[PDB]
């Protein structure tokens, strides 16, 4: 009992040698159930074969794994506690996460890790049933462990695995015994697999997936995998399946495999094993591969997810089942042929997103629940892809993503960031057969899912020998599907896409070794042919998705732009809790965790529980798969789908002239894939009233699917009709001077010009003053993440647009009062000032205005702002106040019910919107500008109307107060109502975030600025 | 040439397409490149021999192309023209006649050039079998040599006999093949195949 | 001193796991003499950083791995002979060379090898130099065994490597010391390499 001690177990040291990446390891395999009965297995009810160990598990955490006293391996610890399994320890508190992008968490020095490495002993009692060990073969499975873990079965130990995201399965049919077994788990924070671990995410620890218990006869069926074979037209496809068995070959041994839709059989083979001659010595005689023919099957896509079920029978000549597997069949074919990705002969449009694994409470425990969420989500949104960034998924994401209809890109587990150079493990041929793991492992477990479109080898680990090598392995082992890999440069040989990430559609970024090409001109470069897919674009940190139209224009244009993937889906928030039991979103450093990188790892286009940031209605606009071209009085529609009809779809149409309905229609949607539909609208009614017209088209679904409901709205689009410009004509106010202060009177109102600041300092309705904080010209905002420019905490980029707008002093600016007079017109009074902001003896801005204030109670605001061509440009130009109402809702006729910034607008709609207050505001976890609305020709808010052309927030959170408070939970209601009113807001950016990626047409370049508003 | 040869398991590729023997393959093929890279006589790598085609060798193929691009890889298993060599490579392809083996048939040297989508050189790797009274027809390898410029030689089957020495019972040495030592099962006397005698005297078809 | 022990060390069974081809073997390079002068280098005179250990070793041979006694760790063993290295042990009569062409020479099952694995056992008493342990890097280099081999040095277990071909370098700096050392390096006749390595010639 001396070689299965502390002692002797941990004296190698197998977490400090990537030679060693596992110990007693099973083979790696599809996912098995050992069905005793076949119809069990073609309806897929749950296997009594296959037990599930997750629950109530005993746990002790140790600083390292030598002070793991020895008596744990015997009996549980009195001072361990009972813990939920699947789960990760530092979501109990045990140890704190850690949110570190691109520096490792551990000292760098591979092979070795910390001597603290924290160190969960998990342990279970359970029972075996006696029928388990006569017979056959029990084998455990753990479906994740983080990272690396010793296993002991009754005290006996057993084996080690490693890599976190898939699944290790060891034989415990020696090990178990009749009555109470234990189970004990020694699971280490960090081992050389660490290294190959350096996604930008939260670093925790423990048996997050599933754990479970197969039970499998001794002959038994080892892998499978499943093919299929198309004509040039489809019509016919062959299933070719290859089954292998272990155990003893016998002369009576039979595999059927037979193919099922719905109810109906459709192909069958039976065959007994021995396949085809491979090469001198012969063939396999403990394989055997069945082709069945299908007759125009239902083919398999995101649009039309058509399943099969294959059901593998494992059974004797003489009819008598020794076991079933299973797995749903997806007829697709993934090519690459003439530079483009085809699917099932069609060039792909890939919507997609990069999805983490992450729960805000749980951590990074998956649960169907939530990738059903998720899932229904994504395609509610028009998205049809999904990249498994950066690791294989827990198994059933794959089966839901087969069954509901989205690619996936499947990932291996290696990203060696943090590595000066990046190819520094990827390049040593030494750690080739570590990385061959998590390459071949993968293909082996996930190789019958249809819904894997692509293989990925991986993420930001520079491009060495060791990813040509497994390129060309996966290749080898499985054609059917690209192979893809970002890293040194995109474009290497390791790569069948050009997969950049945060490439830029026009701009070139020329990075010495590893440029970013915009991705028109990459497509063009001497002797490139393959398509291009961003593997990541958009990045969708807070108020983002700026410029994200200019994407899906270019990937409409180009046939070789197939599109990308977003970064990223869901924020990675976690939830901590106030000291009165309130919770709050937390990110970065918020658990004691240092070095961290803060608040980027929130980049989601869905808040951590799943609510949805502005920016995702942005991408279901941009990604809508009906386009709309209105030619006179016809709307021209075209789909976008490849596969399917538009039988679920009614166009719903309506004409407003500024808000109010002038008329409105419905037309069934009757549009082949690909193809166009006309429809010609009925004689519009050419109105008298003054204003713009405005022609609104929405599809809606009428039927619910199986990922919407009824009345889903899965497109929509916009355009400007006749405009009919007014020319109709509209007591007298009263100028009260004193050396101090304008005073005007009229009626019950008054303003109050400050003479010696200049501005308009308190307004009367009645009694009450309307304003707490004087109407004054602002020309900075709150800035945004994409404005801050930092992806490293420790390092800031001085080109950020946050750096040079306080560099330039825009945030410490201070007016000097040029002008302010006053002149009483024979019908109104005019307020004329002008200012002068400075830093350091440097003019920055100067602001001229008008105040004409009629006997129609009317205050006319003329601005005219003049900008220094060399100080940098600022974020906006407007008038900002706090007014002294907070009123419940705002009302407004503008831009789109959601925020829109003139970078990320294409969503909304003009109309006349009406929201509460708190639907104004934004909730970033990370604070910043937020709930800006654009085009706004009306607002209205209380007794307050603003007319003119300008962009508006409106909440009870001041930019200042935004700007310095770094998290929302932190945020206090301010005693008024801020309102921001801009002339002019710049772009909010997003191409990254980590570098200034605000378009030149986007950004306040004029010089002078002219607005006008009227405030009534 | 790595020391990777897995003849006797059946397939012969049973473990070369088996992804939990690519590590162990991986560092025959790596170390021996990392070892002897720098010698200018070595002038092409080879992954072995008699392996079968597997995908570890379609694997340390790319390898060796992108550690060492200035060199061919050669390999001849799986029928000497797969995916892993850069030369054809067969071993006893015959001048003018075919043998049409079902998965691995070795083309007469003059038709396996020219098939259909073919265009590398041909090696053979193996030719001319000098077992005892031998390397008849030699002749004809060479005018094919001559003539074709896409038949670029050959190794001929092999260098020096493996006999071993052992004694009789008044001391005299003697040539020992097979099983000469009780070792069994053995294949008597098919490791001597050389050119030369194991004191590398010459044969005659030297 | 339990870890280094025989009992401990052959339990993993290093010799039948293709996941474990070595154990703490250091990375494969050119062939390096380490001159520290630059025209001894030129010339490729003989370097004295780089010393030959073969000439004569203390020999044993055993049926199994397990039949190895623990002693032989600390101590030459009294039955041990002395024989010239480099040698393969068939040529010493110990036991026969094999001839097999295509069929392996030991029961097909990968990775296990037969329980009946023929050990050779050889050990060197040797003398360093102090000034090469007072600073600088002092390895061992196997330039080739077959098929597998546990190396100790002084008692303490170093490492373990396969591939009958290719040389297998150990950092010994930290088990050397002043004065007399002793390698015990015990060899394998078959290990999962054996697997690796059926070529048509004698298996020695
Ligand atoms: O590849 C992804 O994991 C990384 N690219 C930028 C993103 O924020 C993330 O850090
Ligand atoms: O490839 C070589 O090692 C083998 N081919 C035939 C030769 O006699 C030998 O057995
Ligand atoms: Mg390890
Ligand atoms: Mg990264
Ligand atoms: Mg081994
Ligand atoms: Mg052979
Ligand atoms: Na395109
Ligand atoms: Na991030
Ligand atoms: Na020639
Ligand atoms: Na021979």
């Amino acid at each position: 009992m001396i070689t299965d001690s502390l002692a002797v177990v941990l004296q190698r040291r197998d977490w400090e040698n990537p030679g060693v990446t596992q110990l007693n390891r099973l083979a790696a395999h599809p996912p098995f159930a050992s069905w005793r009965n076949s119809e069990e297995a073609r309806t897929d009810r749950p296997s009594q074969q296959l037990r599930s160990l997750n629950g109530e598990w005993r746990f002790a955490w140790f600083p390292a794994p030598e002070a793991v006293p020895e008596s744990w391996l015997e009996c549980d610890l009195p001072e361990a506690d009972t813990v939920v399994v699947p789960s990760n320890w530092q979501m109990h508190g045990y140890d704190a996460p850690i949110y570190t992008n691109v520096t490792y968490p551990i000292t760098v020095n591979p092979p070795f890790v910390p001597t603290e490495n924290p160190t969960g002993c998990y342990s279970l009692t359970f029972n075996v049933d006696e029928s388990w060990l006569q017979e056959g073969q029990t084998r455990i499975i753990f479906d994740g462990v983080n990272s690396a873990f010793h296993l002991w079965c009754n005290g006996r130990w057993v084996g080690y695995g490693q890599d976190s995201r898939l699944p290790s399965e060891f034989d415990l049919s020696a090990f178990l015994r009749a009555g109470e077994n234990r189970l004990a788990v020694m699971v280490l924070r960090w081992s050389d697999g660490s290294y190959l671990e350096d996604q930008d995410m939260w670093r925790m620890s423990g048996i997050f997936r599933d754990v479970s218990l197969l039970h499998k006869p001794t002959t038994q069926i080892s892998d499978f995998h499943v093919a299929t074979r198309f004509n040039d037209d489809f019509s016919r496809a062959v299933l070719e399946a290859e089954v292998q068995m272990c155990g003893e070959l016998r002369d009576y041994l039979r595999v059927t495999v037979s193919l099922w839709q719905g109810e109906t059989q459709v192909a069958s083979g039976t065959a007994p094993f021995g396949g085809e001659i491979i090469d001198e010595r012969g063939g396999y005689a403990d394989r055997v591969t069945l082709r069945l023919n299908v007759e125009n099957p239902k083919l398999w896509s995101a649009e039309i997810p058509n399943l099969y079920r294959a059901v593998v029978e494992l059974h004797t000549a003489d009819g008598t089942l020794i076991e079933a597997e299973a797995c749903d069949v997806g007829f697709r074919e993934v090519r690459i042929e003439n530079g483009l990705l085809l699917l099932n002969g069609k060039p792909l449009l890939i919507r997609g997103v990069n999805r983490h694994e992450h729960h805000p409470l749980h951590g990074q425990v998956m649960d169907e629940q939530t990738m059903v969420q998720d899932i229904l989500l994504m395609k509610q949104n028009n998205f049809n892809a999904v990249r498994c960034s950066h690791y294989p998924n827990h198994p059933l994401w794959y089966t839901l993503c087969d069954r509901y209809g989205l690619y996936v890109v499947d990932e291996a587990n290696i990203e060696t960031h943090g590595m000066v150079p990046m190819n520094r493990l990827t390049d040593d041929p030494r750690w080739l057969p570590a990385m061959s793991e998590r390459v071949t492992r993968m293909v082996q477990r996930d190789r019958n899912h249809p819904s894997v479109i692509i293989w990925s080898l991986g993420n930001e680990s520079g491009h060495g020998a060791n990813h040509d090598a497994l390129y060309r392995w996966i290749k080898s082992v499985d054609p059917s599907r690209p192979v893809q890999y970002e890293g040194g440069g995109a474009d290497t040989t390791a790569t069948d896409i050009i997969c950049p990430m945060y490439a830029r559609v026009d701009e070139d970024q020329p990075f010495p070794a590893v440029p970013k090409w915009s991705i028109k001109k990459w497509l063009s470069l001497p002797g490139e042919t393959r398509p291009l897919i961003l593997c990541e674009y958009a990045h969708a940190m807070g108020n983002s998705l700026g410029g994200f139209a200019k994407y899906w224009q270019a990937f409409r244009q180009y046939p070789r732009l197939q599109g990308g993937f977003v970064w990223d889906w869901v924020d990675q928030s976690l939830i901590k809790y106030d000291e009165n039991g309130n919770p709050w979103s937390a990110y970065g450093g918020d658990f004691g965790d240092t070095p961290n990188d803060r608040q980027f790892c929130m980049n989601g286009l869905v808040f951590a529980d799943r609510t949805p940031h502005p920016a995702l209605t942005e991408a279901k606009h941009q990604q809508q798969f009906f386009q709309f071209r209105l030619s006179g009085q016809t709307i021209e529609v075209t789909s976008e789908y490849l596969f399917r009809h538009s039988d679920n779809e009614l166009l719903h149409w309506m004409v407003a002239l500024d808000g109010k309905p002038l008329a409105s229609g419905e037309v069934p949607l009757d549009v082949a894939p690909q193809g166009k539909q006309l429809i010609e609208l009925p004689e519009l009614p050419q109105p008298e009233s003054a204003g713009q017209l405005w022609l609104t088209v929405r599809v809606v679904q009428p039927n619910a699917t199986a990922w919407s409901e009824a009345g889903h709205i899965s497109a929509w689009q916009q355009w400007r009709l006749a405009e009919n410009l007014s020319v109709t004509l509209p007591a007298i106010p009263h100028l009260t001077t004193s050396e101090m202060d304008f005073c005007i009177e009229l009626g019950n109102k008054r303003w109050q010009f400050n003479r010696q600041s200049g501005f308009l300092s308190q307004m009367w309705i009645g009694d009450k003053k309307q304003l707490l904080t004087p109407l004054r010209d602002q020309f900075t905002r709150a800035p945004l993440d994409n404005d801050i420019g930092v992806s490293e905490a420790t390092r800031i980029d001085p080109n950020a647009w946050v750096e040079r707008w306080k560099a330039a002093g825009h945030y410490q600016a201070e007016a000097a009062l040029l002008q302010c007079t006053a002149d009483t017109l024979a019908d109104a009074v005019l307020i004329t000032t002008a200012h002068a902001w400075q830093h350091q003896g440097k003019t920055l801005f100067i602001s001229r205005k008008t105040y004409r204030i009629d006997g129609s109670g009317q205050m006319a605001i003329t601005v005219d702002v003049e900008v220094a061509s060399d100080t940098p440009h600022p974020a906006r130009i407007g008038l900002n106040c706090q007014l002294a109402q907070v009123a419940e809702r705002v009302n407004w006729l503008g831009l789109g019910p959601q925020e829109n910034y003139p970078d990320r607008l294409t969503a909304a709609c003009f109309d006349r919107w009406d929201l509460p207050l708190s639907d104004m505001y934004t909730p970033y976890v990370f604070p910043s500008e937020n709930g800006l609305r654009c085009g706004t020709r009306e607002l209205n808010y209380g007794p307050h109307q603003w007319r003119g052309d300008f962009q508006f927030n409106i909440s009870r959170y001041s930019q200042q107060q935004l700007m310095e408070t770094s998290h929302r939970h932190l945020l206090h209601a301010e005693e008024g109502t801020w309102l921001n009113i801009d002339g002019f807001h710049m772009g909010i950016g997003g191409d990254d975030s980590w570098s200034p990626s605000v378009s030149a047409e986007l950004q306040l370049s004029a010089g002078r600025y002219h607005y006008q508003l009227v405030w009534c």
